[PDB]
């Protein structure tokens, strides 16, 4: 008939994309360097009706973004404080007055004067000291040890990741969603919930719970090279303690440089440990196994302790009160499944190497007084051995963050598109995504306004401006530099689409339309420009 | 040459030293567009 | 004033921090600094002779 190409700007469609997210948050906490903005007290969420979106938590790049930011916050926080290089001296370690794993070591240090030395004493844990005037600190032949800045807390603070202009974060609200495939209930959020950067290994602590059942999710449930994340719908409490009453002693190493050493232990020498109720753990496993037999045939399932390797892998590690615990979980993962209190002994280390980075040790100063913390086991990390065998494990931190970020996806908004019309020359952002084209075209200002809304942030902002200007330059070239709806003189070709006006405007959505003419947009764009020059 | 103006107009937009170069390219573009808006023809390559 | 008693004396800040010497070629003589407004902003000046704070 007489249909013409009409250009619409601010169209609610999107394509998958990677970008830089900014944090939002709400002393001297290690996770609060204030490189990022405060949160909005009332974040918005818009349910997109009739939107199906394919998610894949294993390919999610928000995970890589979080992992990198976490490492940087940690490293920035350790820069402004004392190096323990001066302590790499021979230690004389004995056990003369401690027990009837902790050594009493004497050594020579300098004072604030470079011409003077004194003999001092400190207690060290056996795991931090290696034999060679008998002993050496464990990392003196590898690297310099930085002590944790003493006023910095390691207690996690929820971090929200929020989208930059031109982008949106979609959230999957399917209660049974495992991690991949279509989500039938998708909402747009300004940003994520707060995610606590809790560091742990075999058991995931203080995370989110599943709402209906235990969800077992993996990239490939039949592989052995992939880990399995098990999300519980009920928490199990774990009570951990450090029963020794340690005294902190302050040793002057240099001109304003203090070292914090463990002084005498008051009272009994006792072993650190964690308490898990016996019945709650057993109910948890009955449920985990019941749901594991839904992926595996009806085979005997056995749980074993991990096979070996570094303490950071074989034990359950965590930061409790600022001390670093390495707990033995062989008391949990030791059972066979077919058709009281658990006490886990723990070790404490002061010299640690986080995120598996060799050559960058940190010394955690001792914390004075007794320590107790109560954590929630909210999930497990399991691995299959080559009857099925499962062992706890995986020291790769990205698998912890995948358990919180699995619901989120980042997409880029693609505001420009065309459709045939007969002219001739409040839902909120993306709320109209599920609306038909003839309804969604009435809310174009909503998306157009969201295109403008350190170095990584300057690059993101400069680029958002450049993207905006390139689209405006293009519209100026085609004509209608100031319009959201622009009628052109290019006749519509029924070969691009032979759908009627009612089929296009009353039934279809913009997201579907974008697919129907995806192979013709370069032709159409060239015709619009060529016709302007005539 | 007046028939190939879009070719050059598109090439006006196409560490710290690079951010300064990019911020400045944007500012130069906008100053020329502001000037055209003042003269008239804010959206045109050829303005009578 | 720079030395404190404790082989008798110590520099005054050796138990507190590291002392950086000034660069011997760097003058401390003040140079007038003018502050200027960025685009979108203006600086207003008050010219009342008896104006107080
Ligand atoms: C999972 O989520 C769980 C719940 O959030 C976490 O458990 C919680 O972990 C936090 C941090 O470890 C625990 O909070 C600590 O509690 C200590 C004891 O407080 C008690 O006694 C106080 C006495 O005054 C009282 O006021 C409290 O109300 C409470 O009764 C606190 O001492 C500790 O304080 C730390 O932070 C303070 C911030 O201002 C700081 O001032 C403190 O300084 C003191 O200690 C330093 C040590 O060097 C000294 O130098 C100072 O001079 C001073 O003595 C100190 O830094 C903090 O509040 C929380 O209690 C615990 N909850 C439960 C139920 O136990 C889990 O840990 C999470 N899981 C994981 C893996 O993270
Ligand atoms: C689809 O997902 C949305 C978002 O989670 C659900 O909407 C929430 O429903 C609860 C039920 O009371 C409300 O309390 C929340 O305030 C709603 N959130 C929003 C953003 O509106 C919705 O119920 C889900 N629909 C289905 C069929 O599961
Ligand atoms: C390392 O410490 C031990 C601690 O026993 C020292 O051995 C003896 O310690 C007693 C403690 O009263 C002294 O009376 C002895 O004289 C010490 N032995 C000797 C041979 O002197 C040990 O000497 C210390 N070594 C170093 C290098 O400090
Ligand atoms: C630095 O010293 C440590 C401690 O002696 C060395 O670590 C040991 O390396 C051997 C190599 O076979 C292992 O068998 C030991 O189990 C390791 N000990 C510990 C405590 O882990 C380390 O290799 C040395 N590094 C260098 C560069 O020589
Ligand atoms: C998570 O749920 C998805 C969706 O059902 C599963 O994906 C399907 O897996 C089967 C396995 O044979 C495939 O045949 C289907 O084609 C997949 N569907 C899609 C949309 O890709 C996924 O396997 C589940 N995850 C786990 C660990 O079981
Ligand atoms: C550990 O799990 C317990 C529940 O078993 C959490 O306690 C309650 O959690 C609900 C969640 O909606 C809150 O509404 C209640 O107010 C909480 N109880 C109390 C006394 O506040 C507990 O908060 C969980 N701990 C962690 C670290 O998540
Ligand atoms: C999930 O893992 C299974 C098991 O490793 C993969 O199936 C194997 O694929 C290789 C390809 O060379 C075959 O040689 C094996 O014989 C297959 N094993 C079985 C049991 O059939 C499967 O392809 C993986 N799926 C994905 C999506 O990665
Ligand atoms: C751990 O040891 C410290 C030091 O002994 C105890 O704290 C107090 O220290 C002062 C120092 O003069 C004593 O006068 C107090 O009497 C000590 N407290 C008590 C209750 O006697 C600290 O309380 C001990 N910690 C625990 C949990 O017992
Ligand atoms: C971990 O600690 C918590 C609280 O410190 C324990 O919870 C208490 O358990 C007793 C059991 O009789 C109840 O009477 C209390 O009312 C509970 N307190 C609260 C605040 O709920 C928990 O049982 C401990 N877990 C283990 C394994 O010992
Ligand atoms: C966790 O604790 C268990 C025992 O509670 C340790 O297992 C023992 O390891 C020694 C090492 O030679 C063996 O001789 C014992 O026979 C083992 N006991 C059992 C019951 O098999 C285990 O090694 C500890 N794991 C870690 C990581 O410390
Ligand atoms: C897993 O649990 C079983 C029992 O539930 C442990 O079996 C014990 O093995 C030791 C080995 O010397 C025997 O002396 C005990 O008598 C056995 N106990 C029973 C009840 O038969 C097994 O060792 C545990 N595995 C681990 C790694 O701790
Ligand atoms: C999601 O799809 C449903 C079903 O097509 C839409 O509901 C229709 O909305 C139109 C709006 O004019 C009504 O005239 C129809 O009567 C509704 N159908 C039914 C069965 O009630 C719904 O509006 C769509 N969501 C969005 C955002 O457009
Ligand atoms: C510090 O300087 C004083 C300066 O008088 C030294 O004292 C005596 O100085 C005279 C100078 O000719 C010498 O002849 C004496 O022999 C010095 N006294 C002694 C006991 O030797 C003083 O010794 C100096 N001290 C140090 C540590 O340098
Ligand atoms: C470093 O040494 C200086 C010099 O002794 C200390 O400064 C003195 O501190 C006392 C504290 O009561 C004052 O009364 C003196 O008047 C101070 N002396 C001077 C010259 O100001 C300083 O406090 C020491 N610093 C540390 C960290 O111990
Ligand atoms: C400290 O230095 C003195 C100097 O003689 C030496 O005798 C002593 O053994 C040294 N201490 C240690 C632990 O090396
Ligand atoms: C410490 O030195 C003594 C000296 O005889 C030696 O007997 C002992 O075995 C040494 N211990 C270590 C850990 O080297
Ligand atoms: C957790 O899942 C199990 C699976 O049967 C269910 O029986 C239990 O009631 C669920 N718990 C909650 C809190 O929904
Ligand atoms: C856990 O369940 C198993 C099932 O065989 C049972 O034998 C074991 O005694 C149970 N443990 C507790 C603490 O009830
Ligand atoms: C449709 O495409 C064909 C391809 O040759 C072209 O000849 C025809 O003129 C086009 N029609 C419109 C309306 O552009
Ligand atoms: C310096 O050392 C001498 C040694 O006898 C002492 O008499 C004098 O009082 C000391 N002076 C100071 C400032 O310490």
């Amino acid at each position: 008939e007489n249909l013409w190409v009409t250009v619409y700007y601010g169209v609610p469609v999107w394509k998958d994309a990677e970008t830089t997210l900014f944090c939002a948050s709400d002393k001297r906490n290690v996770w609060a360097t204030h490189a990022c903005v405060p949160t909005d007290p009332n974040p918005q969420e818009i349910v997109l009706e009739n939107v199906t979106e394919n998610f894949n938590m294993w390919k999610n790049n928000m995970v890589e973004q979080m992992h990198t930011d976490i490492i940087s916050l940690w490293d920035q926080s350790l820069k402004p404080c004392v190096k323990l290089t001066p302590l790499c001296v021979t230690l004389n370690c004995t056990n003369v007055n401690v027990t009837n794993e902790i050594k009493n070591c004497s050594f020579n240090i300098t004072t604030e004067l470079r011409d003077k030395k004194k003999k001092v004493y400190a207690l060290f844990y056996r795991l931090d000291v290696v034999p060679i005037s008998n002993y050496r600190l464990i990392n003196c032949n590898t690297s310099a040890i930085t002590q944790a800045c003493p006023k910095v807390s390691f207690e996690p603070i929820p971090i929200h990741y929020c989208a930059p202009a031109g982008f949106a974060i979609l959230k999957c609200n399917d209660k049974k969603f495992n991690g991949t495939g279509p989500c039938k209930n998708v909402s747009t959020v300004q940003c994520t919930h707060g995610i606590k950067p809790v560091v742990s290994t075999q058991l995931l602590l203080n995370g989110s719970l599943a709402e209906e059942e235990i969800i077992i999710r993996s990239e490939n449930i039949t592989n052995n090279a992939k880990t399995i994340i098990v999300q519980l719908n009920e928490s199990v409490e774990i009570n951990c303690t450090r029963p020794n009453n340690n005294t902190r002693k302050s040793i002057r190493i240099g001109p304003g440089q203090w070292f914090y050493a463990t002084g005498d232990i008051i009272g009994d020498i006792r072993q650190a440990h964690c308490n898990i109720s016996g019945t709650k753990w057993n109910k948890t496993l009955q449920q985990v196994v019941k749901k594991l037999r839904e992926h595996f045939n009806n085979k005997t399932i056995i749980f074993n302790p991990s096979s070996g390797g570094d303490l950071e892998i074989t034990t359950h590690s965590f930061n409790c009160g600022g001390e670093f615990f390495y707990c033995n979980t062989s008391g949990l993962f030791n059972s066979t499944w077919i058709g009281d209190t658990i006490t886990l002994p723990c070790r404490i280390k002061q010299i640690i190497n986080m995120w598996q980075r060799v050559g960058q040790p940190m010394y955690a100063p001792p914390i004075q007084g007794k320590i107790r913390c109560v954590s929630n086991i909210t999930g497990l990390l399991l691995t299959r051995d080559g009857t099925e065998t499962f062992r706890p494990g995986g020291g790769d931190m990205r698998d912890n963050w995948r358990s919180e970020l699995y619901k989120y996806k980042v997409v880029k908004i693609e505001p420009l598109g065309v459709a045939p019309t007969r002219c001739k020359r409040f839902l909120g952002f993306l709320g109209a995504a599920g609306s038909t084209m003839g309804a969604a075209s009435m809310t174009l200002t909503v998306q157009a306004r969201n295109l403008l809304s350190g170095i990584k942030q300057l690059q993101a902002r400069v680029l958002a401006v450049e993207r905006y200007l390139r689209d405006q330059q293009l519209l100026g070239i085609w004509g209608c530099s100031g319009k959201l709806i622009c009628c052109t003189n290019v006749p519509w070709n029924s070969s691009w689409s032979n759908k009627s006006q009612d089929e296009i405007w009353d039934n279809m959505t913009w997201m579907e339309w974008d697919k129907e003419i995806n192979n013709y947009t370069d032709i159409i764009y060239s015709l619009i420009e060529e016709s302007q020059n005539q």
